[PDB]
């Protein structure tokens, strides 16, 4: 029959979808969410054999274990055990595009298990097997007898095994296909993996059973009264003595209870549902659920007889919350949401797409600790535990149907085809049937990047009909179609229009006010966090705060999709697409996360945390205004610490308790600050600290911060006249300057400081030279490759103009003796094929104090692409343990991503001054720096710098971070000016005009001396 | 696999649905709609073997013909050849209700055909088979090899046979199943038949082919400009030299043309459809399509090369029209429709559910001739030729999906179940894909009586998305749900509310103005035409005309669903449900047609014609005002004939051409009419006559009529005093009156006129007695049965009150002699077990002129159910050929169904005074009669009458019309008063209060004399 090549067959003998069941036979166990004896896990050691096609599977495998088979752990993806390569591709399909057919060579995973069943399970009731996730399709046998078939990798497939099992030993056989017609709806850009990758379980239900239940909560106008409505469905024989009781619990306190026999209200001419009942419980002053305060109740559904004998019980966590769009605003409990969201794929660097509790909790804690309140299930229903954890920890969830057809041409080719409506309907309907009782799910999504087809309109309406409690969104076909309640674009910019034909990405501010438009706007994807990125992140949040109908968005994305590989020595290294031998591939485009695969933060995470802060600050005189952005909670775990420092030297500090109502304001008057005697700039830093630990954070957690410049006292005092006078020694090749045992050598051929000496010790391994380039970031490169060059990309514009190739031509090199100093004057021109790109004019002034004052004035040809940087570089002989600077830090920061960084005195190990981006680039920059200290050296001015053991050349020429080698000495890059990093997306230039180096003429000055 | 018990499997290897194809290889043949050699009919003689189950089918049938098999005509229903019994059932399922399972005893029809295929068909291109209608499911084999599977009895199933066929002799094997999971969606109230009941064909297409095309017509504000947009899709290899030309023709004149290569506009980020193109043709002053003037163009779609070589051509008829709902009104071409509709099942008394052109054309002609402009496809897509004929003759069509689940408890059990959404979607989507190019289709329907479920809402939105040119309607779940653009109730009454729980049927006038309601109301079913019915029909049309938003409805229904059976002598008779040995059955509830199965009209059809007239009339003095109800056409085939008569005697007549604009008025001034010499009532009759023949009518066709009373001259002149004096003779048992040769005998024990003589000739066979009962109409009975009594039904109320058993008790019987007359005075009481139901007081006055004046005064007990009639009856000895009367006629007419009848002198054969309803009842009544003549007898007064060879007793006791026997003499029923017939529905009392005999006291008077 080849059911895996037929979209008319998505399942065979599969049971109906339903909310999580456990079939408790004790009500109290249901109430407390204790493990149920009737729900058994079949996870663990299974038998597995790989085959090139389903035709290669020997008939004997159905009857008994194959000797060639291995013992593997389930759940698992079989690629993670090295049976075949995990394929990765971005836009194009991993297979030949000819629907509904798949390749004849279809990797087949043969799973089997020998397991025990209690006789009590078979003497009464129903025994079913539950596969929470099988990728992408499977056939099931039990004791040699065929049971059924299933598709959709991301939802549970359940089969009745009551007629198949025997008491004692039984054997399952599961034939898993890598490719099916299901694969055409599963084109998410990620590692293409297969197998039994989610839990396998056995569930025993009584013959007379709860088959479905739906929980709704309606509210009065001010949410002081609620009605919990619970619809319960049954299967089996209806009897007059049957009853349903629904009880509601707040912790250990029962708040309400209701009992009724079966028999629903009349709904049409033929009567009503005899096999259903709806219970209604009044709740006075309900404790409302939100991400801020995840108040939960417990609902217990008891199926029983009139005399009080329990048949079975089911239960769920209930969150009293209302989600509605009104007057163009998404409201939760009557209040407008501001979505601090992120997209999160299910990814583990070691276990692939297998999810576990520890990884999930780790993600949620890190998200909430970094001021995220929302998550998008990109792009499929998640492991069932995810929702439980989001209910309890408090996160807003967008639950998304497992439908992506991004490789189709055009994108809507399947989704506009009525012949694919059945298969698509199943992916939407079975998701809703499973997850509808979770309070954390506030929005349904119809899938991702599948264009806009009629099937979307149909399924949009289906959800609106069955579940009016949640808005429906969908981005395909231009982000504002008739299939979405929310304008939900991907990578629409703040101020800049991108007017693509048919599917424009308008400025988000402009999009809101288009003729006739009234809906809220929440970006389903924004701020592409690929490599050194999140440039311009602050621009989004300023817009979100200013515009009521701009209600936030979901960052792309949470975690790098890298996998661990082992070299010749067996050492682990982070691998991306193309490293597993898969071709065609899309290189490092799978790594766009705010955290590394091991959940170590990227520098961008702190920028996200700062901008997503829940308290806003203003300073007027001595008064600090604190405004709460919380909608529900008072600031009952918040203390404001303030500190005033003169150039990093602390002068005054204090702490004030925060007492701010939701949306409220608190004024804090600072005490009289003493005027410092010394020159310099006073800086005020405030931080919000959480004194008490929570479910999601430790005691002392910092949740918010802000800085201001206070009084500045400019230095007017002249330094004391120096006793020593520097001497100029002139040879043919060199201008030399001597001061005691110190020496500065300027090569007259090159026109650069070629060496410095302190006694017999040399300071430089490479001369001090101008630098106008950086090792290209992911955003500089875009989609440009060696075989497919994108001439628009920043790196290619730099390469074509000769920026990386330009040679310094000496125009001038003179030396003059002043009264108290030696003045070296130089001029250079960087040319490429007759074209002067840059001109650098310098003076070097060395006086008796041992200070070298360097003045730099650069010309940049108006018609050359704006340079990545304007600065100097050298390789220092010194290798020191610590780096000490007065400037923005402590973390890496760039001009369009420095809001999170604070001005202060910072001291870090040299290793912290390098960011280990998997794909090496310009990294570790610190801006707004007024003083830098490294070993004996001190640099003073107003500059940007990075400092590491890796040259810009090595970073540029090395593909992976694990292939990098520490060079001799220390490479220093000191920039007068540095270009923004961008990141609005990673496939087109995204650096905003104000962060491009376009002024034409630039000036900076430095002082180099010994500390 | 048992695919016929799986709602997830509705087809295997079935090709996509599409508009009618013929694959012409000649453009002129496509333009002219001539037969195509590439479309071959496989209709004719096939081989057939019946089996009790699919398991009972021998494996040799796949390869070789069975000797036990018979030769049958295809298309056919196998129940019509007597293989098994055609089951009839209304609300209940004919099978055990256990979805998706069907009975193990599942009658299986094995069809096979051996046929020739020419090598040329297989050498190149694609050969497909098309089964237009197979009931209910089937597997297909070709030359022993399995091809595919299909469900949905009412749409074509198509399969590619290109790889299966061989040059020369080929054999098809079709295993048809009576029951499948498809049956759960096919629970229409009709005969349950099966087999290959629509056409079978072979279609040859090239490999590079037109695979789909859609035609839209859009207009400017005043319909003076139009754009025809034609989307053309292809299959096969795309080449740059490929072209599509769409040409539009008005007869033999090409009005527009457009040519383009393949490649549609960009629709998303992935581009557009390379295999599609859209052509736009401008049309100035288009001739518009309507039911009034069915103007058609021909669109020809040519697939060709750039150098001019035709590959293939497809085509369709195009009607330029716009259907939209605006401000609560359904509009066609800017004008509000008034739907004069009827429901039409596909039924033939000899061929069952097999349809032919002759029958279809016969139905359409009769419909249009009786002023119908609309048809509802109750309850499934029709034979493809139906739409062609409606396009060409001009009828508005509601195309309805083959979805009915009336037997489900509750009615929406399947339609609210997402697991049934795939199967339901196919029934909707494949209908739209087939029929979307037909201009006659103006409204889509989601099916019938399937409650309201979320699946309806999903499919409603699907249609709205893919085809915004047509409104969507659906009655289920209360007629006004979110799945309907039109309030479309079944059997909602005009003034009377029926407030059923959950699904009330409001008064249609009330329904429109319910809080928040804005939609149009068109009844999907109304005026149930079961037996002697359509009482109160005029009430609907008065309402339709008065209320803008009441836009008509569809009568239930067109044709009686009786079948032909034969007796011992081979004489045919009409059989209903239960006559074919099927049980449980719903008796004569299959016969609700306006015409008999052979298309002979019921009397009700003339009432429909008159009420649905397109011209309205008013009279003011001498002025006749004629108002056109046409929306588009001038009255360019209409002449007004007027006649003035005095008690049936013509005094003046004339004719005036009608020249009335649509919606316009014409005033016609009648000439000076001379005052008559005689006493009596002048009557004016007008009729609209069509002088010219049309496509749908003959010359002289009468389309409209109306009558008014003019001047009346009351008779004041005393008749010449009669010389003869009647004489009274008294015995103990009789009062006898003598006048020359004439004798009247009144029995003194009974109190009735027992005999009359003229010479030796006796006039009566049964005495003249009061009658208060009628042989019960289908409406009087409702759903009441002998085993299941409905005590609310009129017949049961009458029975329980003793009306049929009432025995006359004599209270008074006297004889008086007047100067010139004999006076007989009588009084009777009708009592049932001590209770007096009626009292009748009479006088009989016989004077010297031979005239017997009868005065009747009746008392009806206020607490007895209102009587069916208040009259007299007798069995006359005479059998005469003709019946002549001055009153309403010529056809049968009742108090609530007499608007179509005209007051004139009528003369018919006796047999025309009996209406042969298949289920015998009171019939043949004529109302408002002032004079009746039969043989030697004349009756004068103001009465209702019927006259036949059948007593009320025989009509009541005889089940079928073919079992009736002419009794001796002639049964005369003369009523002072007669109850209404009702018919708003036929399962509850429907006789309106104004037509019930509730006055308590009644008076009428008759004169009986010799003519
Ligand atoms: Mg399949
Ligand atoms: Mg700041
Ligand atoms: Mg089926
Ligand atoms: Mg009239
Ligand atoms: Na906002
Ligand atoms: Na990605
Ligand atoms: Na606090
Ligand atoms: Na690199
Ligand atoms: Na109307
Ligand atoms: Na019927
Ligand atoms: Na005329
Ligand atoms: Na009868």
């Amino acid at each position: 029959r080849r059911d895996w090549e037929n979209p008319g067959v998505t399942q065979l003998n599969r049971l109906a979808a339903h909310p999580p069941f456990a079939s408790w036979r004790n009500s109290e166990e249901a109430r407390t969410d204790r493990p149920s004896q009737q729900l058994r896990s079949l996870n663990g050691e299974w038998r597995f054999a790989w085959f090139p096609a389903p035709e290669a599977v020997p008939e004997s495998w159905l009857e008994c274990d194959l000797p060639e088979a291995d013992t593997v752990v389930v759940p698992s993806n079989w690629q993670m055990h090295g049976y075949d390569a995990p394929i990765y591709t971005n836009v194009t399909y991993p297979i030949t595009v000819n629907p509904p057919f798949v390749p004849t060579e279809n990797p087949t995973g043969c799973y089997s298990l020998t397991f025990n069943v209690d006789e009590s399970w078979l003497q009464e009731g129903q025994t079913r097997i539950i596969f929470d996730g099988v990728n992408s399709a499977f056939h099931l046998w039990c004791n040699g007898r065929w049971v059924g078939y299933g598709q959709d990798s991301r939802l549970p497939s359940e089969f009745d095994l009551s007629a198949f099992l025997r008491a004692g030993e039984n054997r399952l056989a599961v034939m898993v296909l890598r490719w099916s017609d299901g694969s055409y709806l599963e084109d998410q850009d990620m590692w293409r993996m297969s197998g039994i990758f989610r839990d396998v379980s056995l569930l025993h239900k009584p013959t007379t059973q709860i088959s479905d239940f739906h929980v709704a909560t309606r509210f009065n106008d001010d949410f002081s009264r609620a009605v919990l409505e619970a619809e319960v469905q049954m299967c089996g024989e209806l009897r007059d003595y049957l009853r349903v009781t629904v009880s509601l619990w707040q912790g250990e306190t029962q708040v309400a209870s209701g009992t009724a026999p079966f028999g629903g209200e009349i709904i049409d001419e033929r009567g009503g549902y005899a096999d259903r009942v709806t219970l209604r419980l009044n709740v006075e002053n309900p404790k409302l659920w939100s991400a801020e305060i995840p108040n939960l109740y417990r609902a217990v559904v008891e199926l029983h007889t009139a005399d009080g004998t329990l048949i079975e019980a089911e239960a769920c966590d209930v969150g009293f919350r209302e989600v509605r769009i009104e007057n163009g605003l998404l409201l939760l409990n009557g209040k407008p949401l501001l979505i601090r969201g992120v997209n999160r794929h299910e990814h583990h660097p070691l276990h692939g797409q297998v999810m576990d509790e520890q990884t999930m909790v780790q993600d949620i804690l890190l998200m909430k600790q970094n001021n995220f309140n929302a998550v998008r299930c990109s792009h499929y229903p998640n492991h069932p535990l995810w929702y439980t954890l989001c209910d309890r920890y408090g996160l807003y969830v967008v639950d998304e149907a497992n439908i992506q057809t991004h490789g189709m041409v055009p994108m809507n080719r399947l989704t506009d085809d009525p012949r694919w409506l059945p298969a698509m309907s199943e992916r939407v309907t079975r998701m809703v049937q499973r997850d509808r009782n979770h309070p954390s799910v506030i929005i349904w999504s119809l899938g991702n990047e599948s264009g806009h087809g009629a099937n979307h309109d149909a399924l949009y309406r289906w959800i609106k009909s069955v579940d009016p409690s949640r808005p429906v969104q969908y981005e395909g076909g231009g982000a504002d179609t008739t299939a979405t309640d929310i304008i939900c674009p991907m990578y629409a910019r703040v101020d800049e229009d991108q007017p693509f034909p048919a599917v424009p990405k308008w400025s988000i501010k402009k999009w809101l006010s288009l003729p006739g438009e009234t809906r809220p706007l929440i970006l389903c994807e924004y701020a592409h966090a690929m490599g050194n990125s999140l440039g311009g992140f602050a621009k989004y949040w300023q817009a979100f705060r200013q515009y009521p109908r701009l209600q936030g968005g979901f960052v792309w994305d949470w975690v790098d999709q890298s996998l661990i590989k082992y070299d010749e020595n067996g050492n682990p290294w982070s691998a991306y697409g193309g490293d597993f031998g898969d071709t065609p591939n899309d290189r490092q485009f799978c790594m766009n996360g705010l955290v590394f695969a091991d959940r170590t933060p990227h520098p961008a995470l702190t920028e996200a945390k700062h901008q997503q802060q829940f308290f806003q600050f203003r300073l007027s005189g001595q008064t600090i205004e604190v405004t709460s952005e919380y909608l529900f909670r008072h600031s009952d775990n918040e203390l404001l610490h303030w500190m005033v420092a003169l150039d990093g030297k602390p002068l005054a500090s204090g702490e004030v308790p925060l007492d701010v109502a939701p949306q409220g304001k608190q004024l804090i008057e600072l005490p009289e600050l003493p005027q410092p005697e010394s020159a310099g700039q006073l800086w005020l830093t405030v931080r919000v600290v959480q004194p008490n630990a929570t479910a999601w954070s430790e005691a002392g957690h910092i949740s918010a911060w802000q800085q201001w410049r206070l009084a500045e006292n400019l230095s007017v005092t002249l330094p004391a006249a120096s006793h020593a006078i520097p001497h100029l020694t002139t040879s043919e090749m060199d201008f030399c300057i001597e001061l005691g045992n110190k020496r500065w050598q300027f090569n007259r051929q090159s026109g650069f400081l070629s060496q410095m000496w302190i006694g017999d010790k040399k300071q430089l391994l490479t001369p001090l030279r101008d630098q106008f380039t950086r090792a290209p970031l992911d955003n500089d490169i875009g989609v440009s490759e060696a075989t497919r060059i994108d001439p628009n990309a920043w790196v290619e514009r730099w390469k074509a103009a000769g920026h990386y190739q330009a040679e310094a031509a000496l125009l001038q090199c003179t030396a003059d003796t002043l009264a108290d100093a030696v003045l070296i004057t130089t001029a250079h021109a960087w040319q490429h094929q007759g074209k002067t790109l840059f001109i650098s004019r310098k003076t070097y002034r060395i006086d008796g104090s041992g200070q070298m004052a360097i003045t730099v004035d650069v010309e940049v040809a108006s018609d050359t692409p704006h340079p990545a940087r304007i600065g100097l570089n050298c390789q220092l002989a010194q290798v020191a343990e610590r780096v000490n600077w007065l400037g923005l830090g402590p973390q890496e920061n760039y001009p369009d991503r420095l809001t999170a960084a604070c001005f202060d005195r910072w001291d870090l190990p040299l290793s912290d001054m390098y960011t280990p981006y998997v794909f090496p680039s310009e990294n570790g920059l610190r801006c707004g720096t007024r003083e830098l200290n490294y070993g004996p050296h001190q640099w003073r001015g107003d500059f940007q710098f990075n400092i590491s053991r890796y040259s810009q050349q090595q970073l540029m020429e090395t593909s992976h971070r694990h292939l990098l080698h520490a060079e001799e000495g220390t490479w220093l890059n000191i920039d007068g000016f540095h270009m923004g990093i961008g990141g609005d997306d990673s496939w087109s230039p995204s650096v905003s005009a104000e962060f491009q180096l376009s002024a034409g003429r630039y000036h900076y000055q430095l002082v180099w001396c010994q500390k």
